[PDB]
Order: C-alpha cells, then structure tokens, then sequence
C-alpha cells in the first residue's frame, strides 16, 4: 500500500498484496461477526419451514460450488504466503454461507438482509480485485473470474422472494422492499385512484394485534406485582427487546450523517488544490451519495421501529387499562375520575406512543453534539468553545421555555373543557335558549372564554415564536459566535472553504439534536407523570371472584355475611343471613339507605366482604338501578350479544310494555339508542334493560328497583308477565328490591331490614301476623379558495407582512452563506486576509436581520393566527345562533360540537405552526435550489427529472395519506367511547359475565384504530425514503458537476453548493410532510365555514318597524288564517283570544296543540298566516323584541350551568329585589335562602343537584321576573304548586296553556281543541259540556 497506485496515478488501482488480503477479509469477516448474532433471530423469530424449490437449492448448489473453486485454488497453491490463508479462509466462509441460506430455509425466511448485503460487499470487493486483474491484463485469474459471476448470480438469486410457508405484505415483503417500503406503493396508487375505506386497510400482523400484545403487558405486570412495584420495569422488560434495534440503527445513522461533512471536507481539499487526479472527485461524490443512501435506509429503518414499538406501547396499555377496569374494586374506581380513566387511554396511551419514536434521543441527541463538537475542533480549534456557550445560551432557555409550553397547554385545554361542556349546554337546550332569547348573552358569555383562551393562545404564540427562532436560526447563531471568535483571537487564524463551510455542515447537522433534546426531555417529564398515573391504575386491588361462591347447577345463601363499601369504612350490610330457594320470588323491603341494593351489588361481588359466605347459584342477570344503555341499536340491547331467537325476543319486548315504546321510536327496535343516538326517558331504560335481563335467561335475577321509573299501569303490567309466578321468569329465582306495596303480597318471600341488618325476614302473610317491622314498615305509608379564505381571517396585511419577512429571511440566509463563499475566496497574503473586519461585519449584520426577521415572521403569523381563530369562531357562534331550530334539529350534535370542538383546536393550535413549517421547508428547499443552479447552472437538466419523480411521489402520498389521518382519527373516539360505555355498566358487564365479549370488542376497536394508523406511519417511511433518495442523488449530482467544472469553480462555491445539497435532503421530506398537513388541517378552516351561507331566522331587530315599549298593551292575540308547515301541521286557524283572557289548547298527539306556540315565537316562519298581538303583526316584529315580549314555560325546564341569578337572569338586567320577589312569588324564597351561595348557588349541567320540580319552579320564577302579558305553558307531584302559583298572579296577563291533562284545562275557560290543526271547539268549557 503506497499512494504511488492508489492516489497519484490517474488509474486508481489497488494493490496486489491489498487486492488478496483486505479486499476478501472484508466480506467474510461481514458473515463472521453476524453469524453468531444471527441464530439470536433465526432461534427467537420462527415461521415455519419453507418448502423445496429450485430457487432455494440453485442457491445452495451455487454455494456448495462457490465453495469448491475457492479450495481449487488452494489445491493449485498447494500444487506465497497470503495464496494459502486467503482462499482457505474464503472457502470457510463460503460454507458458512449456503449453511446460512440452508438454515433460513428451515427457519421461514423468503428475503434475507444478511444475505443481500454480504453479497452486494462481496460484490463490490470482486468488482474492484476484477478491474484491477483485467487492467493487469490464466493461471489463478480464471478462478476469480468463475467467482465473481458466481457471485453476481447469487447475489441476483438472493433479491427473490422465496415461497411463503387482505393480509399485511410486509411479512412478504422482501429486503429491498422491506427497506425502501415498496409494499405500500400499491396503497399510494389505490388511494390515488378510490378513496380508501376500512375494508381496504391491511389486516395487523400477529404480532401486532391487541390480542398479542395485551397479554404479554398483563402477564408480565402480574409477574412485577408477585415479585413485590415500578410500571418502568415491565415497559423496558417487555418492549426493550424490540426497541434494542432502534440503538443499532440511530449509532449508524449518525455516523453516516456524520461522514458527510468528512466527504465535503475531502471534496473542498480536492476542488482546491489542481495538479490532482481527476478520479478523485468522482470517487469522493459517489462515495457521497452511498453514504447519503445508507443513511436514509438505516435512519428510516430505526423510525419505522420506534414508531412500531410506541403503536405497540399504546396498544398494550389500552388493553390492559381496559382489562384493569373490569377487575378494579369499587373503592378504587370511585377513587379515580371516570373521566380520569378514559384519560389514561386518551392521553397516557398516546403521549407514550409518540414520546417513544425519540427515547432514542436523549442518546443520539449529545453524541450528534459530541462528535460534531469534535469535528469543529479539529477545523476552527479552542473557538469553538465559543460555539458552546452559545449552546449553553440556549438549549437550556428552550428547555424551560419548552415546559412553560407545556403549562400554556394544560390551561388551554382548562379553557376548551371550560367551553365544550358549556356549548353542549347551549346545544342541548336550544329550543329553551331561542326562546328565553338569552342568544346574545350566551354568545358573549361563550366569546369570554374564547377571549381567555386566546390570553392563553397569544401566551403558547410567543413560546412558539421564540421556538422557531431558536430553531432556525440556532445553526448560524452558533456560526456567528465561533466564526467571529475564530477570526477574532489569531490574525494568522486563515478562514478557507476547508474550514467554514464544512463546519457550516456541520451546524446544520447540530440544528435537529440541539432544539429537539429539550422537546423530549419535556415529553419525558410529562411522560413522566403520565406514567405514574397508569401506576396509580395498575396497582389498585382486584375484586377476588371467590367472594361468592359461584356454584354451577338454597339458591342462593348467605350466613353471617357482612360486606363493605371500602377497606376501611364501616360495614354497610351487618350479619346479614337469608336463604332463597330455587325459583322463589324474594323482595327486598326497606327505606332510604337501608341497605337494599347493597345486598344485591353484594351478591355480584361488587360489595367488599369482611366476612361472611355467599353461594349464590347459577348465572345471574342484574337489573341495575341506573340503566345501563349501550349506544348499539335496541335490538342488539336486548339481546346483549346472545343469538336472536325470534319468538323468545318477540315474547320479551311486549311482556315489558316495550311495544309502545318500539312504536314512537322512529326505527322500532334498529333506533340507536343511548346518550349519542336518540335519548330514551327513564321508565324505557329500566324496560329495556329489564328486557335485556329477561331474554339473558339467567337462573338468578337480581332486580335492583326495575320499576321506579315506570308508571303503576305499566309497572302492574309488568310484573304481571315478567317478574310474577304467572310471568316470564316463573321458574327463575327472582331478588325484586322494592318500595311498592301493591305486588308484595304476591311475593313468596319478603326480606325486610333495617340500617342494613336483616330483621325479621318472612313470607307477606306470616309477616303481617307478626305485626313487627314488616307491620312498621306498612304503616310508614381541496381547492385554494379554503386558503385564501383563511387568509382573509388572519388579516391581508398581517399575511402579507409575514410573507414579506418570510422572504427577507431566506434572501439573508442565502446572502450570507454567499458572502462566507466569498469571504473563504479571498486569497490568503503573508498569512492573513485583508478583508476580515469588513468579512465578518457584514456577516454579522446580515444574519442579525435574519435572525430579527425570523422573530418577526414567525410572531406576525401567530398573531394573525390568533385573529383568525378569534375571526372564525365569532363567526361560527353568530352563524349557529343565526340558524333557525329546524337546522339544529336536522344535524347531529355530534358535527356541530365537532364544529367546536376538535376543530377549532386544529385551527388555532396546529395551522399556524404547520403553515410556518411548510413554508420554511419550501423555501430552504427553493433556496437550495437556486443556490445549486448558481453554481452549477449545467444541474438545470437533473431539475425535470428528479421533479417529475417528485411530482408522482408528491402526488401519490399526499392523496393517500390524508385518507389514511382521516380513518385513524375515525377510529380514536369508538376506542374511548366503548370504554366509557365499559366503565359505566361495570357491574352488569360482571352480572352477566361477558367480560369476555366486551375485552375482544375493545381489542377489535383498538386493532381497527392501528389498522390505519399504521399504514400512516409507513406512508411518512415511505415517503421519507423516496424524498431523501432525490435529495440524495441530488447532492452526488451538485457534487459531480462541481468536479466536472473544478477548473472554473472555487473551494467556497463547491462547499455551499454541497451543504444546501445536505439540507436539502431533511428539508425535502418536511416539505411533503407539512403539505400534506395543510390540505388534512385546512379541511378544519372549511368546515367552519360551513353555515355561513345557510338559511338563517328573521333578523332579531329590525328598528324600523319596532314595536313601542309596552307592545301587549292589553295582549290580545288573534291567529289570523294560521297555516304552519314542518303537508300543514296548522291550518286554517282563526281564532281570537282577548287580552287577559286565560285560554288553553286541548289536543291528542298530532294535533298542532305545541306548533301552536311554536307560531307565537316565530321560531319557525308562518306559511300562510297573520297572527296579529293587539294591533301590531308578528311576522313584522324582530324575532328578539317578540320573544322578550312573551314568555314560555316549556315542557321541561333547562337549567343552565352557573349562578341561579344567571338562569333567571344572564343579562341581569333585572335589580335584584325583582329577582328575590320573583323567587318568593315563586314558592322557592326558602329554598333559594338556603343554599350557602345565595343567589350564586352553582348548578351543574342540567340542574342535576336541584330536583324536578326545583328546576320547574326556576322556570317560573324566570317567567314571572320577566313580566310580560302573554304567557305559555307546557304541561306534561308539583303540579298544585305551578298550577296554584300560575292562577295566583299571572291572572292579568293572557295565558296560553297546552296541558295533556284535562284536570287543569277545565279550570281555563275558552278552551280550542284541535283535532289535526283544524279548531274542533272554539269556546268556554262551558259549552264544551
Ligand atoms: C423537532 C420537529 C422536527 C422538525 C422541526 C422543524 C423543522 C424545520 C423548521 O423550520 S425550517 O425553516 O427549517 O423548515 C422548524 C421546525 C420546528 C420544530 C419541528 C418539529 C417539532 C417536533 C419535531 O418532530
Ligand atoms: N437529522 C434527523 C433526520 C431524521 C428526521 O426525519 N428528522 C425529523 C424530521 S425533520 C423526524 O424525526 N421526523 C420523523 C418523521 O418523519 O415522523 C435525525 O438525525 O434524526
């Protein structure tokens, strides 16, 4: 080895001695070293054995040959020293080779990587011993040339895919497909052409799925808590192994980025220094470009598995969350908001599924700093300790800004709760709202929160301003710094290409570790705390199923029993001992809090047992007192997973009076019922969970109350044909905890008890004799214009402003890397340059106002941000309260919550951010460009090429990828929202033991949610690949044309053109990334957009033809031809009610008794109609004035969330001695001075603190306080209390009164009854008899 043939000489050969030593140790010395590590795969990874084919044994006999003509050789030595190892050697590993493929074989592998890259090494090594053997020109030369083609062969053999031994291609998918993830182009053309669905997403890989991954995070997690307990220890026990590799690939990813700058160095040596051969260059580019590839495949390869093991990490800690959930006591549950739980799926699921893809670099993050760091001291010296402090600057400012962020986040998200449950507040109970017209203040009330939000948001603005300021320009804040102390500190201190721009290289090389390590390290703390949290979850107690004794087929027995609610707290149920025979009807009796349903949730093992022995017999189906509703259809409620049987669901539905109830229901039993479809009163919920019960076809019931919510007819009814001896369950043991008399005689045996103590248990008629405690108890009673829409929102000015900095910013950043080139050109003399304070003050400046610039730009469009969401949201709430009511029945809540929710978040949090970061990757991406041209204009050919391949891969990825955030972000909210539904029924999901069912339904959904999350992830690996390998081949094209015009090129030039090439490579794939991002982010700006052009009510005030201030002078209303339509509901009504004349509306379902009101608030417009109050038409009237001029009692009452005085009051308009003798009026004086907040008593969503007939009385005291003349009521134990105070002071004003109650029409006179819209009978009750 001497430089005289491998360096000098134009012809770069190798040596002899080079040519057989190093030349053949390289590639088997490659399978020595993987051998061993290999069986570790081979053994622990196994798929069978694939069969016998001529491809598999083509390849061994070429091995089992191979082998030989490498020994023939030794033979014909055998017939210098390096003629016996060498060969021998080669030989050797040859057998190790086709050993190798033979044990695949056995071991199911179809593409081997180890059998791909060791020959493409031997490959490459044969090729370069073959050029210098056929420059050198029998003997030992044929050898090598029977070799080398067997080698190419074998080589082109191991690209095929061997035989296997709508499934994922990826376990087919073959080494060269499985490192440029080729398998998934099929699904970026399919999504070009169809838009994808779920049935086209590839199933999950078995290793992959819930049902996989869930046990082993629960077996393992059993084993940790049997040891002692750290959730720590099972995350890096069960998923290290897997993520083992990440490490292997990120330490070859950041060597090979790391051999870039080496090469770049090498290239500026070359391009400066004449006299050189020309070859060297085009070794150093391709040598660029390999480098450049290799980096990719390895760096993507580690992503595609970290982003694996978090999709692995979420999925194992879904499941066991939801496993946990069915095993945690009550004690614990309580303990842990509801909400609280669904969070640990929400959250701590995906912020350890997104932390993991970069755990990798709280270890890659100081090593790219570290070796670059070691870098720059070996090309500027002691000043890059200058360098440092700049790090020490500003990594850790960013970290304490960073979790700052964090912080601004929490309280954002304390505003969003703050709004979403307050809109839907709003969004159910708009009929009341409209009516009450508190439309404007509910809008302000709304927009404060918005304003608060946006005190947050504008906070999160300057964090993220200072972000990217700290981001971009972090590579020339550390330039500046070490240059200048560089240029500063030695006059002899030269500054060549050499030594600037390769350490520039090297600075954008230390932009990514530098500014992401806080990021993470802030996503770890956060992680952190999240962890603790799934801790919290995973080491509550378990409810052991021997607490009852769950005997298979004296029914049920219980002695000496007590059971807790708590470990600690006293027994609820004491001594309790009882013995229900086989098919015996018990009834549990008692007052409040007694103990009755205690003993039926303790015969679950839902109570904790201190002592005691429980044999409850057979399978039991509970009727809990809460209604469990599943959101599945009816029918599918009822037969709870069970097989249909036609006559048997047929003889349950009407034997619980469900009839009726299918019959109003608009698809009978296929309605979506639950919270998210149609809501169900009450008394249907208990039926049908009765029903449920019934067709279950337990042995045991436990009926908690089933009839508390059912009318006496309907419960009679009931128990009559389900719970009696001549019912449905009359063989079954049946447990009816009751308050009702009216079917305990019927009861064969009655348990009653007392401060949960069994007392004095017997049958009805025993117990009467007794004349005890049953006696006591008996007598106790995309096209652009989406983007320049958003535009308009954020403000022109404030747009074009940004983009005016924007470009000042990338026009100062290519200036200065310019004038660096410019400056390293300047020619050294007498051992400094002239030019060096002028140099490097116009540096300064020009990166000064680039950094001031990027400032500027990324504030001014976060601040038009904040306009455009503070722009858009006003404008969705105007239009939304603009709409009439028919537009909130037709859409779902679920789309107008979404509106707000989820969407907004899209808007205000993710555009800005996005839209700075596409924009920034488009113009480094431009500027790289230009630069390159400038340099190179003959690379204007690679330009067309190259984009049309990027046209494909950015026309194929961004068509298919949106899709692919569409589907997943479809299947994120069923994952939760069976898990609520989970939550909710715990103990009818233990009653009737499909724990089973509801784990492989959680499983199911988890799996639909990874089936397109994970295409997802493959589509950004994907893409990355085919992006980097166009900036790849790019960046050995800029450095190919540099050596081909090295005569005229200077060191600078070639070194910028080469680092913008480098950047360029990341920047390329952030541009496509965040371009797809707008399109997925800017779906958000349109829909919001979505009511703005809608149907919209009359104009709330008209001020030309305003009523005067006391419009019902006397309230004298006349329906003048009345017509109202949603063919006409009301039609021809022409009626007169008189002013201060009570009135009321008598009609049967279908009448047009409550569209009647429905035309006296104009909440829907008159088809045909005149009603006329006094003198002055409604349908003139702004809809506000009229609906603050009458008042209406509706069906039931809304009480929204805040202060009482804000119910009857939001505009507090009204002093407050009107309020407080409204409220006395209203019979509430007393209870309104009670509560300790006194007029700001807080009521929940709904009023669920205050009762029924509270709320009704608020409702009152609203109408009363408003004083008006003309007053609606809507009738359905309170009664005498409204009905009294309706005829006690409101005998002044005119009352219209629609009642379904004949009781308190009689009492109004001139009653109009309609029959189907028309006016039946048009006078007093009087006549009417
Ligand atoms: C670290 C990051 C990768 C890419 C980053 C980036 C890249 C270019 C950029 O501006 S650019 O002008 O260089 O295009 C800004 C940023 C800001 C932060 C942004 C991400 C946050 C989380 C993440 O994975
Ligand atoms: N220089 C980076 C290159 C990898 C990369 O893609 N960086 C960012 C984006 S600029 C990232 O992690 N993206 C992951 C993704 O594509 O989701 C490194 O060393 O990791």
């Amino acid at each position: 080895w001497e430089w005289n043939v491998t360096w000098n000489t134009s012809n770069p050969d190798f040596t002899k001695c080079f040519q057989n030593t190093v030349l053949v140790w390289v590639p088997c010395s490659y399978l020595w070293v993987c051998f061993p590590f290999y069986f570790l795969y081979l053994s622990h990874h196994d798929r069978g054995y694939i069969q016998m084919t001529h491809l598999n044994k083509a390849k061994t006999a070429l091995g089992f040959l191979l082998w030989i003509v490498c020994w023939a050789d030794l033979f014909y030595s055998f017939w210098a020293p390096v003629f016996l190892v060498s060969p021998t050697l080669l030989g050797i590993t040859m057998l190790l080779a086709t050993f190798l493929i033979q044990i695949e074989r056995r071991r199911g592998v179809q593409s081997s990587g180890i059998m791909l890259t060791f020959w493409l090494i031997a490959l490459l090594c044969a090729l370069a011993i073959l050029r210098s053997k056929i420059m050198t020109a029998v003997f030992r030369d044929v050898t090598f040339y029977i070799y080398f083609s067997l080698v190419l062969i074998q080589l082109v053999l191991s690209c095929f895919s061997d035989r296997s031994p709508n499934p994922c291609p990826e376990s087919s998918a073959s080494f060269l497909s499985r490192i440029t993830f080729w398998w998934i182009t099929g699904m970026m053309v399919q999504g070009y052409r169809q838009p994808l669905e779920s049935t086209d997403l590839w199933s999950l890989n078995k290793e992959d799925t819930s049902e996989q991954v869930v046990p082993v995070l629960v077996k393992n997690w059993k084993k940790e808590c049997a040891k002692s307990p750290s959730l720590f220890k099972v995350l890096y026990k069960t998923f290290g192994p897997y993520f083992l590799m990440s490490f292997l690939f990120k330490a070859v990813h950041d060597l090979m980025m790391f051999a870039g700058p080496e090469i770049l160095k090498l290239l500026i040596n070359f391009v400066n220094d004449k006299k050189a051969p020309e070859w060297q260059g085009y070794f150093y580019t391709a040598l660029l470009f390999i480098s450049a590839c290799l980096q990719t495949l390895v760096l993507h390869q580690y992503f595609h598995i970290c982003f694996v093991s978090g999709m692995r990490i979420k999925t194992a800690v879904i499941g066991a969350v939801y496993r946990k959930a069915l095993v945690i006591t009550n004690a614990a549950r309580k303990s842990s908001t509801v909400g609280e739980i669904v969070n640990l799926m929400s959250v701590d699921a995906q912020r350890f599924m997104d932390l993991a893809t970069y755990i990798n670099m709280i270890w890659s993050a100081p090593l790219q700093v570290i070796l670059a760091l070691y870098l720059l001291w070996l090309n500027l010296g002691p000043s890059v300790l200058a360098g440092v402090a700049v790090m020490v600057l500003m990594v850790p400012l960013n970290a304490v800004m960073a979790m700052k962020t964090k912080t601004y986040q929490v309280a954002h998200m304390k505003s969003k709760d703050n709004r979403i449950k307050l809109m839907n507040e709003i969004l159910n109970g708009i009929k009341v709202l409209k009516l009450y017209a508190w439309e404007l203040a509910f809008k302000d009330k709304v927009l404060a929160i918005r304003q608060e939000e946006l005190k947050v948001l504008k906070k999160s603005a300057y964090l993220a301003a200072v972000g990217t300021f700290t981001w971009v320009c972090t590579p020339f804040l550390v330039a500046l710094s070490t240059f200048a102390v560089y240029v500063t500190v030695d006059e002899n201190n030269i500054l060549d290409a050499q030594k600037a721009f390769v350490s520039l290289a090297l600075f954008n090389i230390l932009r990514f570790p530098l500014n992401i390590l806080p990021m993470v390290i802030s996503s770890i703390v956060q992680a952190s705390v999240s962890l603790k949290r799934l801790r919290v979850f995973l080491s509550h107690e378990d409810l052991d199923p021997d607490s009852i004794q769950r005997r298979p087929i004296n029914s049920i027995t219980v002695k000496n029993a007590t059971f807790t609610w708590a470990r600690n707290d006293p027994p609820t149920l004491h001594g309790i001992t009882f013995s229900v025979p086989e098919g015996s009807l018990v009834a549990v009796v008692g007052q409040v809090g007694c103990g009755k349903s205690s003993l039926l949730s303790a015969l679950l093992a839902e109570m904790d047992k201190v002592e005691g022995h429980v044999t409850v017999k057979g399978s039991v189906a509970y009727v809990p007192q809460q209604a469990w509703i599943q959101n599945i259809s009816l029918r599918e409620n009822i037969l709870f997973g069970r097989q249909l049987q036609e006559r048997y669901y047929k003889a349950v539905v009407e034997a619980c009076a469900l009839l009726p109830d299918l019959e109003i229901l608009p698809s009978g039993d296929r309605t979506e019922i639950g919270e998210k479809g149609v809501n169900l009163s009450g008394g249907q919920k208990q039926r049908v969970s009765l029903a449920r019960a019934v067709y279950c076809d337990s042995d045991v019931y436990l009926l908690d109350d089933p009839l508390s919510a059912v009318d006496a007819h309907v419960g009679k009814h009931i128990f009559e044909n389900v719970i009696g001896p001549k019912g449905l369950l009359k063989n079954k043991t049946r447990l009816l905890v009751t308050h009702a008399i009216s079917y305990l005689p019927q009861m064969d045996v009655i348990i009653v008890m007392s401060g949960g103590k069994i007392s004095e248990m017997g049958s009805y008629q025993e117990l009467l004799a007794r004349d005890g405690a049953f006696a006591e108890f008996l007598r106790t009673y995309v096209k652009l214009s989406v983007y320049w829409d958003y535009m308009k929102a954020i403000g022109l000015f404030i747009s074009f402003l940004s983009i005016f900095l924007f470009l000042c910013n990338h026009v100062a950043s290519l200036v200065s890397n310019y004038w660096l080139s410019l400056w390293t050109d300047d020619p050294i003399v007498n051992g400094t340059q002239e030019h060096t304070q002028v140099r490097l003050s116009v540096y300064g400046a020009l990166g000064i106002s680039q950094g001031i610039t990027v400032f500027g730009y990324s504030m001014a469009v976060s601040i038009g941000g904040i306009f455009a969401s503070r722009r858009l949201h006003l404008d969705l709430l105007h239009n939304v309260l603009r709409s009439p009511i028919s537009f909130f029945e037709r859409t779902p809540s679920g789309n107008l919550v979404n509106r707000f929710s989820k969407e907004l978040d899209t808007v205000d949090s993710m555009i800005p951010q996005v839209i700075k970061m596409f924009m920034g990757s488009l113009f480094n991406v431009i500027g790289a460009c230009i630069i390159i041209l400038l340099a190179t204009p003959m690379a204007a050919v690679i330009i067309p090429p190259l984009g049309l391949i990027y046209f494909f891969v950015q026309r194929f990825y961004v068509a298919s990828s949106r899709q692919l955030k569409r589907l997943e972000s479809v299947s994120r909210s069923p994952v939760y929202s069976h898990f609520n539904e989970t939550l909710l029924g715990v103990s009818v999901i233990r009653a009737f033991e499909e724990q089973e069912r509801f784990i492989r339904q959680s499983d199911l959904k988890v799996d639909e949610n990874q089936k397109a999350y994970y295409p997802s992830i493959v589509a950004n690996r994907w893409l990355a690949v085919r992006l980097e390998c166009v900036g790849n081949c790019i960046v050995l094209f800029a450095s190919l044309f540099a050596v081909i015009s090295r005569h005229s090129l200077s060191a600078g030039l070639v070194g910028l053109s080469v680092s913008y090439s480098l950047q360029v490579t990341t920047y390329l794939n952030w541009l496509v990334r965040m371009s797809s991002e707008m399109e997925t982010n800017i779906v958000a700006v349109e829909r919001l957009k979505e009511y703005s052009e809608t149907e919209k009510e009359a104009p709330w005030q008209i001020q030309d033809m305003a009523p005067p201030k006391d419009w019902p002078q006397v309230g004298r209303v006349e329906f003048r031809d009345y017509g109202l339509r949603y063919d006409l509901v009301l039609k021809h009504i022409n009626v007169t009610i008189d002013g201060g004349e009570k009135v009321g509306i008598v009609g049967r379902t279908g009448a047009g008794k409550s569209s009647l009101t429905l035309g006296l608030f104009r909440i829907k417009e008159s088809a045909e109609g005149e009603i006329i109050i006094d003198d002055i038409n409604i349908a003139k009237i702004g809809l506000h004035d009229l609906r603050f001029k009458i008042t209406i009692i509706p069906q039931d009452p809304v009480l929204f969330s805040g202060s009482l005085r804000m119910n009857l009051d939001p505009f507090s308009q009204y002093s407050d001695e009107e309020v407080w003798t409204s409220l006395e009026l209203a019979h509430l004086k007393g209870f309104v001075s009670a509560l300790p907040d006194k007029l700001n008593h807080e009521c929940a969503e709904g009023g669920e603190n205050l009762s029924v007939g509270q709320r009704q009385l608020v409702c009152l005291a609203r109408a009363l306080l408003r004083k008006t003349k003309i007053l609606v009521l809507d009738e359905a134990e309170t009664d005498d209390l409204i009905q009294s105070t309706i005829r006690t002071q409101f005998d002044d004003c005119t009352v219209l009164t629609i009642a379904h109650r004949l009781n308190t029409i009689m009492d109004y006179t001139r009653v109009i009854v309609l029959d189907k819209g028309e006016i039946q009978e048009w006078g007093s009750p009087s006549d009417l008899l």
